[PDB]
């Protein structure tokens, strides 16, 4: 199975992860829900023979909520809950009524399906009083889990006739009723005539069990005959026989997704679930990763040691191959604070040990994954999840000074585009912004790695400058950086400065060199009128040449390519 593999499917998949969706709520709002109304209400407009199965079984399963455990007495209440439902749907349509009693909604029942139109009676040797088939009365109201009523009848005709005497303790069909009732002639079963449909064969033997006929006695017998003797009323047998298993099987056969959710159904009334939920994960798991966490945190719905083991390493699993980082562990907020992702969202469901250790164990984890990867992106992300403010600085400075010294000045280095957790300058002016105006965070922090981030923003802004070609004021901001020479004393400290600063001086030279061209350039001009004109000129050729010797004597730490470039300036 694939959740994605078609657009009818996949809405089937949308529909149902939205009532988990509300039962993970009500469970972690400790509340009222009802998932077999749920699904009885999304299946009841749906169409084939399997849905109308499914519907069906869904109906069985809600009449068995809340309900002392007991699989005779459960399949019993439904059977003849379900025959009174089909005995007012007949009377709603023959007579168009909807408010007679039960025993004559029943004698109207008896009346249509006992007759051959004829008037005659389609079973011979019924025992008649006023016209009507006392036994068979009789059959139907127990039929119904109407034993008043049964027994009312019984008391009435007394004399037209003391089986009534033992009644009272608890033709073909009176073969039924003193079999029923008394128990009696177990070797047979079956007593065929009497039973129309296989409703009233499974409520037959239901009846009979605990001289000796025991459930899994009868579960045999269904077992043994299989799904090829019971048409398109095997599932409903297999969970009225209380099969549970067998019924999630044999859904498996027709339909993985609604095998599933029965088995959620049945689960969540007590009675291989990681396994089934982990498995239906895995088509959707890349592509919704909030679904794969609703379906995995089911898991708990049992509150065994053994498979919250298996909830925490399927959801450990579930991050690790897919890295849905920010929607799994969450993400900083422009505030300092994290956005919970949707793990720690279900925590409560999750029945941990520690409620802070779960994530950050994880978190850490990933994050050392992430940089032993490569995935510098990700490991800032989980780093800043961690908590380890220091780390986040550092591996911003890498990576800020490497896209300064690696794309070309003639490039803007944002786009329109572009964002924080795309853009490394953005991305950094982020982190300044969070960190270093927080005094709580920045104190974590080494004031070195705090000086080199600003530096690196600062040389971000003199390059966004230098773009739209403001000279002077790229240069004023370039002689603030007290990097360049505006020259043998830096040199000397040019082996001193971080390892991050010394692949942009490069550039930064090339941009000073560059901007003093074309100032000078300005200031030569006619149109240029002003009395400290030279002094000006003078003023930059000045820094040029300062800026040139500097350049010589660490012409070897920076490529020949670009000493080259400006030298010839
Ligand atoms: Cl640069």
């Amino acid at each position: 199975l694939n959740v994605n593999e078609n657009n009818i499917l996949r809405e089937k998949f949308e529909n149902y992860a939205r009532i988990v969706f509300q039962f993970n709520n009500s469970r972690q709002a400790n509340g009222n829900f009802d998932i077999a109304n749920e699904f009885i209400s999304i299946l009841s407009s749906a169409n084939g023979t399997r849905n109308a199965q499914l519907l069906e079984s869904w109906k069985i399963l809600e009449s068995m909520k809340s309900k002392d455990i007991n699989i005779v007495e459960v399949g019993k209440q439904y059977l003849e809950q379900q025959f009174l439902q089909y005995t007012d749907n007949l009377y709603k349509k023959n007579m168009n009524e909807g408010l007679a009693t039960n025993v004559n909604k029943i004698k109207s029942f008896i009346d249509t399906k006992l007759k051959k139109a004829d008037k005659s009676w389609k079973i011979s040797n019924l025992t008649v009083i006023n016209g009507v088939p006392i036994w068979a009365l009789i059959f139907y109201l127990l039929r119904a889990g109407l034993i008043k009523e049964a027994l009312q009848v019984l008391v009435e005709n007394k004399a037209n006739i003391s089986f009534l005497t033992y009644f009272k303790a608890y033709d073909p069909y009176r073969l039924a009723v003193y079999k029923l009732i008394g128990r009696c002639d177990l070797s047979r079963k079956n007593i065929p005539a009497v039973t129309l449909s296989i409703e009233d064969w499974l409520w037959m033997h239901l009846m009979l069990i605990k001289e000796r006929y025991s459930l899994e006695d009868f579960q045999n017998i269904i077992i043994s005959y299989g799904p090829s003797r019971f048409s398109n009323y095997y599932l409903q047998t297999l969970l009225l026989s209380g099969l549970y298993g067998l019924a999630i099987d044999y859904t498996y056969t027709f339909s993985e997704m609604d095998a599933v959710h029965l088995a959620i159904g049945l689960a969540s009334l007590k009675l291989r679930f990681a396994n089934i939920l982990a498995n239906y994960t895995k088509s959707f798991r890349y592509s919704d990763p909030r679904v794969a966490v609703e379906y995995l945190v089911l898991i708990t719905l049992n509150e065994g040691p053994t498979d919250v083991e298996l909830c925490h390493e399927a959801l450990r699993e579930l991050v690790l191959e897919t890295k849905e980082f920010t929607v799994l562990l969450g993400k900083i907020g422009r505030d300092g604070a994290r956005i919970p992702g949707v793990i720690e969202e279900r925590q409560p469901l999750l029945h941990v040990r520690d409620e802070k250790e779960f994530l950050h164990t994880i978190t850490e984890q990933a994050a050392r994954r992430a940089d032993e990867d490569g995935r510098i992106y990700d490991s800032i992300l989980l780093y800043q999840l961690a908590e380890e403010y220091d780390i986040v600085i550092t591996l911003v400075n890498s990576l800020l000074s490497d896209t300064l010294s690696a794309s070309d000045l003639d490039q803007p280095l944002v786009g329109p585009d572009d964002n924080s957790e795309t853009n490394p300058v953005l991305l950094a002016r982020r982190m300044a912004s969070i960190y270093f105006d927080n005094a709580g965070i920045s104190r974590q922090i080494h004031v070195k790695n705090k000086e080199i981030c600003m530096l690196l923003l600062n040389i971000s802004s003199i390059r966004e400058l230098y773009f739209n070609k403001q000279w002077q004021e790229t240069l004023s901001q370039m002689e603030l950086l007290d990097l360049l020479p505006f020259a043998r004393k830096k040199a000397q400290d040019f082996s001193n400065l971080d390892d991050n600063i010394v692949k942009n001086i490069p550039n930064l030279l090339i941009i000073t060199l560059s901007c003093i061209s074309n100032m000078i350039h300005i200031l030569n001009e006619s149109k240029y009128q002003s009395s400290t004109k030279g002094q000006q000129i003078d003023s930059l050729k000045n820094v040029a040449r300062q800026c040139m010797i500097y350049a010589g004597m660490i012409q070897y730490r920076m490529p020949r390519e670009t000493y080259s470039t400006l030298i010839n300036i």
